C-alpha cells in the first residue's frame, strides 16, 4: 500500500494507427503539442513534495548513464537480488508515470521495496555518481531520507501533521487556505494557476504570498495585481513567476505548434495559453479554453495547464496536466460505413419496427486515441473545461479515451484470472479487435436505437396508439410516459445501469452479423474469434463486476458494472452448457473460479438468450413500465449465495485476486527535417523507464537542472 508490487500490471498505449494516418501537418501539430505537454508535466513534480524534484534528478542521471539492463549487473555486484533490484525499477517506473512519489490514485505516499542501504551502493556506486560524484552525492543526501520516510505526517498529501503539500509552505493551516481563498475572491483572481507561501516574521505574525506561475517575473491585466495589499489585517503579496524556466519550455512549443494549427479556433486557443503561461493570466487561459471549446471535432484534439484540483487540500488550486489525443481515421471510417447501413442493421433487432426511432440520429459519441496525457495519471475520458462560466455559456466537451479504455481490464497473459488456460492466449491475441466492435455497436447502435411511446399535455402521441401493438399483449399500446416524464426521471434507481444493458446486449448480439465484422475488417476464423473474445470479455467483466456490489447495503455502487452482471445471469440462466461459474481451488490451494463460455453454443444458445431479453428491455422501455421493468432488472442484478455459482462467497474470491491499478507506458514522437516518427516501449516497469529516458533527448539535463533549481530555491518552505 505505501510500495508499488514488484508484479504491478503493465501497458503500453496503442496509437499506432491513428498516428500513422495523421497528415504530415497533423503529425507536426500532434509532435509540437506533446512536447509542450511532456515539459509542463515536470512541474507536477514541484506540485508534489519537497523531495520529488531531485528523486526526478537522481533516477534520471542514473538511466542517462546506465540503461535498466547495464545497471541491472551493477546491482547483482552491489548484491541485490533479482527481486530487490526489481523493486527498484517499479519503484522509479512509478514516481516518473506519476510525476512524483505520491499515488495520484489514493494521494498516498510510495517508497522503495528494498533496503535504504542496498539502493546506496546500487547508486554511490553508478556510472552517474562517477561522472559527478559530488552533484550524486549532494542529490542522494538531500532527497535519500525522505525517499524512504514514512513519518506519518508524510503518508498523505494535506496539511500539518496530517500531511505534505507543495500547494502551500510547510507551515500553512486550512485556516491560511481559507484566508487566501477569501482574499482571492475579493481580487475576482482564479486560485487556479497560484501557490500559497506563508512567511512569520519574530513576533508569529503571518505574512502571505500568492505566487502565480508564469514565465515573466516580477520586474497586461497581471501587471496591475502585482503588489501589496491589506486583507483582514493580513499582508498579502501577489506575485508570479513559478515554474518560469519550464513554462518557457512549453511556450516555446506552443509557439511552434501555431505553425500546424488545422483553424482559427485552434490558432486563437493557443496564443491565449501563450499569454496566460506568460503572463500568469487564467483569464487568458478562459479565453483560450472558449475557442477550444468552438473547436468542433478536431483530428489532433489537446488541452493543458493548470486543470484540476484535487490533489490541492483546499481544492482549488489546479496541477498541471496536458494532452495529445487524435481522431483514428479508420475508426471514423468504420463507423461511418456502420451508420450508412443504421437502416439495416436495426432491423436485425428483437423488438417490433415501430417501437424504434422514426429515424437514426448519430448519438454524440467521440472516441480519440491518446498519444500524449502528461502529469500524474492519465484518465480513460475527459470532461472539460471545469470554468462553470463557460461550460453554461459555451459547452463542453465530453470525450471517451478509447485507447486508455482499451487497457481497462488485463493485457497480459499471467494476469488473466478466472480464465481457463486454453482460453488465455485467444484473449491476448482478439482483445484489442473485440473491444473496438463492441464499443462501435454499443455507443452507435445500442445508445442510437428504441424509441419512447409519449402521450403529451394535450393528450396527444408521439406514435400510432390506434395500430402499434405490444408482442408481449397482442393489444394496442396501454402504457406510456405521461406529464413529461423522462427515461431517467421515471426509472430513478436503475435508468443508468439498464440502459447500459440495454447497449452492451445490443453489442454482443450484433457482433454476431457478418456484415458487422466485414466492416470492422472481419471474415472467417478471425471473426470467431473476434466475437467469441468478446463474450468471453464480457462474462468475465459481469464476474469481476461483484466488486462494485456492497452485500450489506444490497446495493450496486456502479452502474455499468451492475449492467454486466446482468448480462452475465441473463446468459447463466439460458443455461444448456453456454456458459458456467464454477467456484474452484486456485493453484495456489485459496478460492479462485473459472469462467467457461462455450463458443459452439453462443449462437445456438446465447443469440436467442438475448433476443428475449433486449425484446423485454425494449418493451418495457419504450412503453415506461416501471414496475415490469424493475421487477425483470433488479431480477436479475439479485446477489445471493445459491449454488452452483454461489455470487456471494465468489464476490469474496474476485476481492482476494484482485491486483492494483497497472501503470501505462506511453509512446514517443521524434522530430526528422518535417517528419514524424513513432517510438514504442515494452510493456514493463523498465520499458516504461525507458520511455522516460528517451523523452527528452534535446535538453534532458537542462530541465533536471532546472527542476532542482527551482526546488533549492523553495527548499525552506518545508
Ligand atoms: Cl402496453
Ligand atoms: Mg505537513
Ligand atoms: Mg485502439
Ligand atoms: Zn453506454
Amino acid at each position: 500500500q505505501y510500495i508499488l508490487p514488484n508484479d504491478i500490471g503493465v501497458s503500453s498505449l496503442d496509437c499506432r494507427e491513428a498516428f500513422r494516418l495523421l497528415s504530415p501537418t497533423e503529425r507536426l501539430y500532434a509532435y509540437h503539442l506533446s512536447r509542450a505537454a511532456w515539459y509542463g508535466g515536470l512541474a507536477v513534480l514541484l506540485q508534489t513534495s519537497p523531495e520529488a524534484p531531485y528523486i526526478y534528478a537522481l533516477l534520471s542521471r542514473l538511466f542517462r548513464a546506465q540503461d535498466p539492463d547495464q545497471l541491472h549487473q551493477h546491482a547483482l555486484a552491489e548484491g541485490l537480488t533479482e527481486e530487490e533490484y526489481q523493486a527498484f525499477l517499479v519503484y522509479a517506473a512509478g514516481v516518473y508515470s506519476n510525476m512524483g512519489n505520491y499515488k495520484s490514485f489514493g494521494d498516498t505516499k510510495f517508497v522503495p521495496n528494498l533496503p535504504k542501504e542496498k539502493l546506496e551502493r546500487v547508486i554511490l556506486g553508478s556510472e552517474a555518481a562517477q561522472q559527478h560524484p559530488e552533484e550524486v552525492r549532494g542529490l542522494w543526501q538531500t532527497c535519500g531520507e525522505l525517499m524512504f520516510s514514512l513519518e506519518p505526517r508524510l503518508r498523505h498529501l494535506g496539511l500539518g501533521k496530517e500531511g505534505i503539500t507543495t500547494y502551500f509552505s510547510g507551515n500553512c493551516t486550512m485556516e491560511d487556505a481559507k484566508l487566501a481563498q477569501d482574499f482571492l475572491d475579493s481580487q475576482n483572481l482564479s486560485a487556479y494557476n497560484t501557490r500559497l507561501f506563508k512567511e512569520v516574521d519574530g513576533e508569529g505574525k503571518p505574512y502571505y504570498e500568492v505566487r502565480l506561475a508564469s514565465v515573466l517575473g516580477s520586474e497586461s491585466e497581471v501587471t496591475s495585481k502585482l503588489k501589496s495589499y491589506e486583507f483582514r489585517g493580513s499582508p498579502f503579496q501577489v506575485t508570479r513567476g513559478d515554474y518560469a524556466p519550464i513554462l518557457q519550455k512549453v511556450v516555446e512549443q506552443l509557439e511552434k505548434a501555431k505553425a500546424y494549427a488545422a483553424n482559427s479556433h485552434q490558432g486563437q486557443m493557443l496564443a491565449q495559453y501563450i499569454e496566460s503561461f506568460t503572463q500568469g493570466s487564467i483569464e487568458a487561459h478562459k479565453r483560450g479554453s472558449r475557442f477550444w471549446i468552438q473547436d468542433k471535432g478536431p483530428i489532433v484534439e489537446s488541452y493543458i495547464g493548470f486543470i484540476e484540483s484535487y490533489r490541492d487540500p483546499f481544492g482549488s488550486r489546479g496541477e498541471f496536466e496536458g494532452f495529445v489525443a487524435v481522431v483514428n481515421k479508420a475508426m471514423s471510417a468504420k463507423f461511418e460505413r456502420l451508420v450508412a447501413s443504421a437502416e439495416q442493421l436495426l432491423k436485425e433487432l428483437p423488438w417490433p419496427p415501430t417501437f424504434e426511432k422514426d429515424k437514426f440520429l448519430t448519438p454524440d459519441f467521440t472516441s480519440l486515441d491518446v498519444l500524449t496525457f502528461a502529469g500524474s495519471g492519465i484518465p480513460a475520458g475527459i470532461n472539460i473545461p471545469n470554468y462553470d462560466d463557460l461550460r453554461q455559456t459555451e459547452g463542453f466537451k465530453n470525450v471517451s479515451l478509447g485507447n486508455v479504455l482499451a487497457v481497462a481490464y488485463a493485457t497480459q497473459r499471467e494476469k488473466l484470472t478466472f480464465l481457463e488456460e486454453d482460453d488465455k492466449d485467444l484473449y491476448i491475441l482478439w482483445k484489442g479487435p473485440s473491444f473496438d466492435v463492441q464499443v462501435g455497436l454499443h455507443e452507435l447502435l445500442g445508445h442510437g436505437s428504441g424509441k419512447l411511446f409519449v402521450q403529451d399535455e394535450k393528450g396527444a402521441f408521439n406514435f400510432d396508439q390506434e395500430t402499434v401493438i405490444n408482442p408481449e399483449t397482442g393489444e394496442q399500446i396501454q402504457s406510456w410516459y405521461r406529464s413529461g416524464e423522462t427515461w431517467d426521471s421515471k426509472f430513478s434507481t436503475i435508468a443508468s445501469s439498464y440502459e447500459e444493458c440495454r447497449a452492451e446486449s445490443v453489442g454482443l448480439y450484433l457482433c454476431l452479423h457478418p456484415q458487422v465484422l466485414e466492416i470492422f475488417g472481419f471474415e472467417g476464423a478471425d471473426a470467431e474469434d473476434v466475437i467469441y473474445v468478446n463474450w468471453l470479455n464480457m462474462v468475465r467483466a459481469g464476474l469481476l463486476a461483484l466488486e462494485f456490489y456492497t452485500p450489506e447495503a444490497f446495493n450496486w455502487r456502479q452502474a455499468h458494472m451492475q449492467a454486466r452482471f446482468v448480462i452475465l445471469r441473463v446468459l447463466l440462466e439460458a443455461g444448456e452448457g453456454l456458459v458456467t461459474i464454477t467456484p474452484t481451488t486456485g493453484s495456489d490451494g485459496r478460492p479462485d473460479a473459472r469462467v467457461r463460455l462455450d463458443r459452439s453454443k453462443i449462437r445456438s444458445v446465447g443469440k436467442p438468450a438475448l433476443e428475449r431479453f433486449l425484446r423485454r428491455l425494449q418493451v418495457l422501455k419504450s412503453t415506461g413500465d416501471v414496475a415490469g421493468g424493475r421487477a425483470l432488472y433488479e431480477g436479475y442484478a439479485t446477489v445471493t449465495d445459491a449454488p452452483p455459482e454461489c455470487f456471494l462467497t465468489l464476490r469474496d474470491t474476485v476481492l482476494l485476486r484482485k491486483e492494483s491499478r497497472k501503470l501505462i507506458v506511453q509512446p514517443n514522437t521524434r522530430l526528422e527535417g518535417s517528419d514524424v516518427q513513432l517510438l514504442e516501449y515494452e510493456a514493463s516497469a523498465a520499458g516504461l523507464i525507458r520511455s522516460f529516458s528517451e523523452r527528452f533527448p534535446e535538453d534532458g539535463p537542462e530541465l533536471e537542472e532546472i527542476l532542482t533549481q527551482l526546488a533549492t530555491a523553495d527548499a525552506r518552505f518545508w
